[PDB]
């Protein structure tokens, strides 16, 4: 339990000094907390937050007070009580699996992954969120970036083998052209919406693609119909009927990412947390697979020469090689194992007949009304998997974190963009505003906001993580445990986050698909792309 009123009076007792009125407020609020048997978990948390806030008021009022050592210890007790509140009062998680595929037609590979969850969780409703107004964003982004690639290499027709026209310079020069084309489209988009506010996104995009890039609406219209048919056949759910999301403060940020930045991961970040707040259930990226039965490979020891990640990948590659649940699944890592280890996998999998003894099921899950649980990998927490009851306290904290982070971003970015300058001057203006606002509380966050204009187009640009991804989740948990809102500097240690982590037995994250990012790319991928583009251009494979 947590100390009662007279227990705290013993802790904060002054041998000869009067009961200040800031002190009795703490005492009264504490007494009220222990008389809250008829109140909800969330109401109890809000009362602990009141108690913490009054304690801070006292401490700040009488800075060298003899009580302050006891009261600071009391504040540690309050955090412990929150974790115990979280862990000891659970309620059922709605049986929904939420997936997101927006911006274009859904791939057979995503469907195949989704279907494995379906096969082992028949009692779960499954939504695949899509945007019926925005099937053409991916085509738009591909058309612009491919035009930019060609314009770049044209500019450099003769230094194709000049060892100095290296992959870093190519992406630097391409970024300049992408920005001018991207600004061209955004300007056209804002014009069409001002002239007509009831045009849908795909309307504006297919006219733009027709005028500027010579594609023809007939084909794009057939694509749209084919994409609507496919997603309807596969548990599709239209964002455009997700009322509360659409009417919310976050919808503008969703549309900023979808329409202006062409960042479908970030748009999906904004959408997934509202699905969790408004509906409850479990969110999953389409490259995630069900967890593997914990006993399955227990007889097979991991080779000393192999990383834990490598081993995890080969476990899924073995299932697929022998059961073929998913077509064309890679065996690249499994094939590097000793024949004897490979044979150990074969005989384990030969002993099993039904998918249910390969992949486990989610079953009846329960969580705290306070929390959102989050997946993790060796790098840290990762929002590729999320569990929450409807309207959890943390889901609201996370929505607020994301909204505040976008407000800070757009305060600096919108004035920079409003001056119709090129990529380099806009970048410099933007970064200068961001730096003028940077402080000890936000440094690393602001450091990453400064790369925002390049997300998706330049290697190693990871701003989304700080804006709508995991860091916003970390900050929300810190908000919860510090009885506040708006944390910007993360001081939680890994131990702290473990209270909010999803059990590894519930998701298999080391999948083939999880190895290639859809919104970012690293230097090796950048370099291989650059030398393939060169030979595509040479061969005139535009
Ligand atoms: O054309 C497209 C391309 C992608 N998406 C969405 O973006 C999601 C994430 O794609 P992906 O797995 O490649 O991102 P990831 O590299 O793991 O990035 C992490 O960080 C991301 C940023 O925080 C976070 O979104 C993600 O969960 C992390 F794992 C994907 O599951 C779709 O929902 C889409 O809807 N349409
Ligand atoms: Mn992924």
């Amino acid at each position: 339990s947590l100390v009662n009123r007279k227990q705290l009076e013993k802790m904060a007792n002054v041998r000869f000094r009067t009961q200040e009125d800031e002190y009795v407020a703490i005492l009264d609020a504490l007494e009220e907390y222990h008389n809250m048997s008829e109140n909800t978990v969330v109401e109890k948390y809000l009362k602990l937050k009141d108690i913490n806030s009054l304690t801070d008021i006292y401490i700040d009022t009488y800075k060298k007070s003899g009580r302050n050592k006891a009261l600071k210890k009391f504040k540690e007790y309050l955090v412990t009580e929150v974790l115990e509140l979280k862990n000891n009062n659970l309620t059922p998680v709605e049986k929904n699996l939420h997936f997101v595929w927006i911006g274009g037609q859904i791939n057979d590979t995503a469907i195949n992954y989704i279907n494995q969850w379906k096969d082992v969780n028949s009692d779960y409703n499954v939504n695949v969120f899509y945007d019926s107004n925005a099937f053409l964003i991916n085509t738009l982004k591909k058309t612009v970036v491919e035009s930019a690639i060609n314009d770049t290499l044209e500019s450099f027709r003769e230094n194709l083998n000049d060892p100095r026209f290296d992959y870093n310079k190519f992406f630097r020069k391409r970024m300049e052209i992408i920005y001018d084309k991207q600004k061209n489209f955004i300007n056209y988009y804002k014009a069409q919406r001002e002239e007509n506010p009831e045009l849908i996104i795909d309307d504006i995009v297919k006219t733009y693609l027709s005028n500027e890039y010579s594609k023809e609406i007939d084909e794009l219209n057939t694509y749209i119909e084919e994409s609507l048919n496919k997603i309807t056949q596969n548990s599709g759910n239209d964002v455009r009927n997700f009322e509360e999301f659409k009417n919310g403060e976050s919808f503008n940020l969703y549309e900023q990412e979808l329409v202006e930045r062409w960042n479908l991961a970030a748009a999906s970040d904004i959408l997934r947390i509202s699905a969790l707040k408004e509906i409850g259930g479990m969110y999953l990226d389409v490259d995630m697979l069900p967890g593997i039965q914990p006993d399955l490979f227990e007889s097979i020891e991991k080779p000393s020469s192999v990383t834990v990640d490598f081993w995890e990948m080969t476990k899924l590659e073995a299932i697929m090689k022998y059961k073929e649940y998913i077509p064309e699944y890679t065996s690249e890592h499994f094939d590097m194992l000793d024949e004897e280890v490979q044979s150990s996998f074969e005989s384990v999998l030969a002993s099993k007949s039904d998918k249910s003894e390969i992949f486990s099921s989610l079953g009846d899950m329960e969580a705290s009304p306070l929390e959102v649980k989050i997946a993790f990998n060796s790098k840290g927490i990762i929002n590729q998997g999320l569990i929450s009851v409807k309207d959890s306290y943390c889901s609201n904290l996370i929505v607020k974190q994301i909204e505040n982070r976008y407000k800070i971003l757009n305060n600096s970015l919108n004035p920079a963009i409003s001056e119709d300058n090129d990529f380099n001057t806009t970048t410099n203006t933007f970064i200068d505003s961001i730096m003028a606002e940077a402080n000890a509380d936000n440094g690393r966050f602001m450091m990453e906001l400064g790369k925002y204009l390049r997300v998706g187009f330049f290697p190693d640009v990871k701003t989304t993580i700080n804006l709508s991804g995991p860091e916003a989740y970390a900050a929300a948990y810190q908000d919860l445990l510090m009885f506040k809102e708006g944390s910007m500097n993360i001081h939680l240690i890994e131990a702290d986050l473990r209270n909010f982590e999803i059990s590894k037995t519930n998701i298999s994250q080391s999948t083939e698909q999880e190895m290639a990012s859809l919104w970012s790319f690293d230097d090796a991928r950048a370099k291989a792309q650059f030398e393939e583009y060169k030979r595509n251009y040479f061969e005139g494979s535009l």
